[PDB]
């Protein structure tokens, strides 16, 4: 078992949980690919049997009558139907484990506090849309955000997939420009083009909320506009730099990932959007300061009267810190849940300790856990981590187009 | 078998064909990634053969004249003596290649400009001290730093090793207390306790330069007071924060690692101190602000009148940036070579493109290349990287006790 050192404290643990890692990752003893972003009945039975084992351990009924009977129930169903159905309590437990197991999520101290909406009876894209609106309404909760997931019907033989084509429920349009630039969010150029191609009349602002493209099985995707009142947003201002408000920047309250696959016990839910709340660096650092995103860093630094002609002034670092301050101030002013990178990483350390006692380790992707600014100022920088895949899990999946 | 690697800023794709040559297995497996961990008889001929082939290809002389001839003499040397000695030019080429191959080094754009001092005819700590002193004075060069490595005699059985006991040639003392805690540098509490144990008169301050412990084969170590005019230091001041000087902070000009083991063509050099020049985050962020190092971050924030009562004021981030400003300002005013993390990472990207063409890839350790502040503000953050082991190499080794 790998030994894991924390260099700030000097302490040492062994990740015995990694030994149970089911699926395989991208590294070998020849070479590490840790930094890469994107790395049959008997085998369904095998995954199902293991998850069922997990569930019955969690309810302190391991090896019980009910446990054996559920094993045989799942075997009979797979033999007879090629698949099987989760009980509602198993789905709730599966969804929480998927969050708990997500190595790149720094917010996992909260994994047990998750609201699971069971939309496995959903029938169409219209019903899907209503479920999604209710998720957004509940999660947003007028700024006091609540973690949630809505699970749409599972992949099953004979029918197509439910799919949300959008990568998040709230996304700003990215318009390819006259001269070749992008107006709005460049991360969303492709989904923006798909939306117009599917009948959306575009806007031309920098913060135009996209419609949803919702796909029912064996159906073309269907365009749905979100009611403006469900989409809570936060104008960005800076507590001391009054000119900052004249940038006209905004961001939305709810981070709701909608393009990932939820796998539980070998069953695959290709549509299962989940939401929590933002860590301020996602917005302040990545969304606003990535060169390939809104790319405001230089314009802010010029306004700050920094010397932008030499890197050694650290104008980039200074302007990025004030952009992050503005995000935190703006969300607190608006009374919208947000966490800074110091508090989030400090809570993730408590998660790693809880997980050490509970399971013998914690799958964690150092390069995603450490924030994109002030890395070594946070405790996770000095924490060695073991990255591996546990199931239940959220997986990436191809775009449906 | 050739890992695809993407740069997410530009969207460009390369393939790392050089990874196919990786000899020494790393710590990662398909089951788990350990990339974030700091520290994870005639086989000598295959390593020697391989390194000689490397030498002659780099000078367009493969399969010709001196190549075969040199292949035979290394065979003969090992057959007769059980080892071999490097040609001077091979020693030069090997040191440069070990630097070039160092995955954690962001400064490898400089890898072709390296001054190699050949101390292979050394004997006794007194002689080492003279070599180390020539190195320091040459490398320092009145602040116009020049990269340099002094190569002490190789290892052979029956005879003990040459070892420099200090991790670096310049280290500040760490003195324990009537209460456990440390005055000075806590990274060096241990070598400070050894020097004191071996007869050194300790100081009282927080920036006392430690003396050297130099070890000849099979002889106990000898203390050596470094010539005080040979240790160039920089008192730290801030361009606009006048009180920053009064904090009494200093750092030394020359980063000279003196505990790593140079391996070329199967031969091992336990004493081969290499030096270059600092990247400013090394001092301003890690050495001064790590909680287990000088841990000055809150002291500067108090002086800046920052709100240390909430993490969301980003007082840690603001103080951090100013400390880094003060390092860059002080070193520039003292006319001592230094490179900020923006310039350094931009040059590393240049290096990768150079190495893609010259060798089909480059071993890079993402967690070490990305700077410890403002990570995603540098281009290397957005570059996927492949980590693997090539020879010749700088390898870690046990403390000589
Ligand atoms: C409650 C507060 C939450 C916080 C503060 C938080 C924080 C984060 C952050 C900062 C990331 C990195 C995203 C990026 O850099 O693009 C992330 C990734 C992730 N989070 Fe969390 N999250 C929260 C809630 C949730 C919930 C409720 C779930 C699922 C039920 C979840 C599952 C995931 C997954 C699967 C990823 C990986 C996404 C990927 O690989 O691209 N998170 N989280
Ligand atoms: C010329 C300017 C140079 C710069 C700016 C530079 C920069 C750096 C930095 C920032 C690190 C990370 C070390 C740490 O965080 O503790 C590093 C590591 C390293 N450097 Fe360079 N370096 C330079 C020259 C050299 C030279 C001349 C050599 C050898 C001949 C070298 C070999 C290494 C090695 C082996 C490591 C890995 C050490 C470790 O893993 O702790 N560097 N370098
Ligand atoms: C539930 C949740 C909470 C949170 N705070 N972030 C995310 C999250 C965000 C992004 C967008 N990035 C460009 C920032 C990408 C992902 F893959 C995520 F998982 C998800
Ligand atoms: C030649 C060279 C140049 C440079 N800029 N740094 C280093 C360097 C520094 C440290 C100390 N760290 C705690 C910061 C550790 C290492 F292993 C290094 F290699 C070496
Ligand atoms: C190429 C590199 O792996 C990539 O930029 C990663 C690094 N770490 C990250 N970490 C988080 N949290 N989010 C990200 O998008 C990334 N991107
Ligand atoms: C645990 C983690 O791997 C460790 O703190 C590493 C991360 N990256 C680093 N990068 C550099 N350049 N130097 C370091 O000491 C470290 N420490
Ligand atoms: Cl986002
Ligand atoms: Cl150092
Ligand atoms: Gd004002
Ligand atoms: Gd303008
Ligand atoms: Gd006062
Ligand atoms: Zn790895």
């Amino acid at each position: 078992f790998p030994r894991v050192k924390n260099w700030e404290v000097g302490s040492i643990t062994y990740d015995t949980l990694s030994a149970q890692a089911q699926q395989d990752g991208p590294c070998t003893p020849r070479r590490c690919l840790g930094s890469l972003v994107f790395p049959a009945p008997e085998q369904l039975l095998s995954q199902a049997r293991d998850f069922i084992n997990q569930y019955y351990s969690s309810i302190k009924r391991s090896g019980s009558q009910a446990h054996e009977q559920r094993l045989q129930e799942v075997e009979a169903e797979v033999a007879a139907t090629g698949t099987y159905q989760l009980r509602e309590s198993e789905l709730v437990f599966g969804a929480k484990q998927a969050w708990r197991n997500a190595p790149r999520c720094v917010g996992r101290i909260q994994w047990g506090k998750l609201q699971v909406f069971d939309a496995r009876d959903c029938r169409s894209a219209q019903e899907m849309f209503t479920y999604i609106c209710n998720h957004i309404k509940y999660a947003t909760n007028r700024g006091n955000l609540r973690s949630a997931i809505t699970v749409f019907p599972q992949r099953c033989p004979g029918r197509g997939d439910f799919r949300i084509w959008n990568s998040q429920l709230v996304r700003y349009a990215g318009y390819r420009q006259q001269d070749g630039s992008v107006r709005g969010d460049p991360a969303n150029v492709e989904i923006t083009e798909l939306c117009i191609q599917h009948g959306w009349t575009p806007g031309n602002g920098r913060f135009d909320v996209l419609p949803l493209l919702l796909q029912a099985p064996d159906e073309p995707p269907e365009l749905f506009l979100l009611p403006p009142e469900l989409v809570l947003e936060v104008p960005l201002e800076h507590p001391t730099l009054e000119w900052f408000a004249a940038l006209g920047l905004r961001w939305y309250a709810l981070p709701a990932v909608s393009n990932m696959l939820l796998e539980i016990g070998g069953l695959e839910f290709p549509a299962a959007p989940f939401s929590g709340w933002y860590m301020s660096t996602e917005i302040g650092t990545r969304n606003l300061c990535d060169p390939h995103r809104y790319n405001i860093l230089e314009d802010v630094a010029v306004c700050m009267d920094l010397d932008t002609r030499t890197t050694s002034s650290l104008w980039k670092d200074k302007a990025a810190v004030e952009i992050n301050v503005a995000v935190l101030h703006s969300y607190q002013l608006a009374k919208v849940t947000i966490v800074d990178h110091h508090a989030a990483t400090a809570s993730f350390m408590k998660h790693l300790e809880n997980e050490q006692k509970a399971r013998g380790g914690c799958p964690a992707d150092w390069a995603w856990i450490v924030p994109p600014i002030s890395g070594s100022l946070t405790p996770v920088f000095h924490q060695e981590m073991v990255n591996y895949f546990l199931s239940p899990a959220f997986r990436y999946q191809p775009d449906p187009w």
